[PDB]
């Protein structure tokens, strides 16, 4: 076949029922995640090729960057609750991996302030039980698929993308192949 289990994707031995249609995991400490967001725009190009009626979910993980990793998972929950993912993703990546100006929760907070979320609004969100359940959702989804590495994408809690088995000579070709794979798995 042109798409083979074990080649552009793998199949979960233990399929996850009720899982989000398209589910992505990342960390702001994860170097390929930086690439996926900043250079390749994976999420965006997958969205562009996905059918209609298909929702896209993206979660942060705890297992990188110790205490700051968990702060970043809570901050991503704030981002999701306020709907400001698109305003903070790049400055968080760059503050963590490029400039190294993110070293504490207060530094994460500055990124939101400078993106124009009000101090008050952020701190209230940060402490809210809406963000708490949203943090639990992120952890549960990762727990559900035994997640040990990022970037990771899962389709219908059944199939896991396998970028290692795609050509990387050309970044644009890599992305369309990744996206077309998601579309294929989506229709499966």
């Amino acid at each position: 076949a042109q798409y083979e289990d074990g080649k552009q994707y793998t199949t979960l031995e233990k399929p996850v029922a009720g899982a989000p249609q398209v589910l992505e995991f990342f960390s702001f400490f994860c170097p390929h995640c930086y690439q996926f967001e900043e250079v390749l725009h994976i999420s965006d190009n997958v969205k562009k090729k996905l059918p209609e009626g298909v929702k896209m979910t993206k979660y942060h993980v705890n297992f990188m960057g110790g205490d700051l990793g968990k702060d970043l998972t809570q901050a991503w929950a704030v981002a999701m609750a306020l709907g400001v993912e698109d305003k903070v993703t790049v400055p968080l990546f760059e503050g963590v991996q490029k400039t190294q100006t993110i070293r504490s929760a207060s530094d994460i907070r500055d990124v939101f302030i400078n993106a124009g979320i009000k101090g008050e609004e952020y701190d209230a969100a940060w402490n809210s039980f809406v963000v708490k359940s949203l943090v639990a959702q992120q952890e549960k989804a990762a727990a559900d698929v035994q997640l040990r590495g990022v970037p990771a994408m899962f389709v219908n809690g059944k199939y896991q993308l396998n970028p290692q088995g795609m050509d990387t000579s050309n970044m644009d070709v890599f992305v369309q192949q990744y996206a077309d794979t998601v579309k294929y798995l989506s229709e499966k």
